């Protein structure tokens, strides 16, 4: 769209008020221009067929709770655009600001969210199980770093380097809510997960077990279901990254935590320089450790504390 930047306000998923960036031609559209190439949200209909048309609005005012999905997909995608330019120095996910997508109200009652390789979609929820998918940032950044990863390591998404891939999105997208100080926690998906109760979240990062998913290398999912259990055994990468930033004892291994900054600096320098497509657990390993040598030195606390994780989870 060729038009006029703007800025509109709107209504979230949450009930939270927010201001958006607009662009202004006949009608205002879901086109912010102050990003990259733009970020671009679209009305998917209830459809499966993507992406739909680019959001239009008669007046600039998203208060309608239709409106809800497309203002946070759209707001939020701003704040990871910019986590990733401020803290990462990277251009948008290709890093070389390639504009943004993204489609909400996709299919009816849909319960997921995803990256389909050139646009991210989200599904409004059943209404028991989920609310639209794009009123939690951490989604929102898991998704869109998909497409980093994607463009980077391009981690293949099955079994080991697929849980990798797993944990990368979960550790950025809670990089990204901590970041915008949004109520900030180490747990995936609670602001849009199960309604009706309070206190859960989809998966844990400080005590992935919580809900079942593995701590150790030792409890493993070796199964076939999942893609070989890529969201399963995100959670041994997830429970490292956790001790690597806030420290503790784990199954009897102590680590002196470093710090969420400096868990972010090792993480994107492995990703962006260390990881292949195939990496596996042991390997990441080994491209954390080179990471913050790189950076802090053979010798630091840094070094010490990613080994002291590893080891705490039995990767290696
Ligand atoms: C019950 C769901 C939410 C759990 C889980 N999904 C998730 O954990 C998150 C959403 C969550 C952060 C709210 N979605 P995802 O990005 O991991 C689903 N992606 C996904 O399945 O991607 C595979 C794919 C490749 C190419 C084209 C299309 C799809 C799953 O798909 O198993
Ligand atoms: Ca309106
Ligand atoms: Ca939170
Ligand atoms: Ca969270
Ligand atoms: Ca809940
Ligand atoms: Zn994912």
């Amino acid at each position: 769209i060729t038009g006029t930047s703007t800025v509109g306000v709107g209504r979230g998923v949450l009930g939270d008020q927010k201001n958006i960036n607009t662009t202004y031609s006949t009608y205002y559209y879901l086109q912010d221009n102050t990003r990259g190439d733009g970020i671009f949200t679209y009305d998917a209909k209830y459809r499966t067929t993507l992406p739909g048309s680019l959001w239009a609005d008669a007046d600039n005012q998203f208060f309608a709770s239709y409106d809800a999905p497309a203002v946070d997909a759209h707001y939020y995608a701003g704040v990871t655009y910019d986590y990733y330019k401020n803290v990462h120095n990277r251009l948008s996910y290709d890093g070389n600001n390639a504009a943004i997508r993204s489609s909400v109200h996709y299919s009816q009652g849909y319960n997921n969210a995803f990256w389909n390789g050139s646009e991210m979609v989200y599904g409004d929820g059943d209404g028991q199980t989920f609310i639209p998918l794009s009123g939690g940032i951490d989604v929102v950044a898991h998704e869109l770093t998909h497409a980093v990863t994607d463009y980077t390591a391009g981690l293949i998404y099955q079994n080991e380097s697929g849980a990798i891939n797993e944990a990368i999105s979960d550790i950025f997208g809670t990089l990204v809510e901590f970041y915008a100080n949004k109520n900030p926690d180490w747990e995936i998906g609670e602001d849009v997960y199960t309604p009706g109760i309070s206190g859960d979240s989809l998966r844990s990062m400080s005590d992935p077990a919580k809900y079942g998913d593995p701590d150790h290398y030792s409890k493993r999912y070796t199964g076939t279901q999942d893609n070989g259990g890529v969201h399963i055994n995100s959670g041994i990468i997830n429970k490292a990254a956790y001790l690597i930033s806030q420290g503790g004892t784990h199954y009897g291994v102590s680590v002196v935590g470093i710090g969420r900054d400096k868990l972010g600096k090792i993480f994107y320098r492995a990703l962006t320089q260390y990881l292949t497509p195939t990496s596996n657990f042991s390997q990441l390993r080994a491209a954390a450790v080179q990471s913050a040598t790189d950076l802090y030195g053979s010798t630091s606390q840094e070094v010490a504390s990613v080994k002291q994780a590893f080891d705490a989870v039995g990767v290696k």
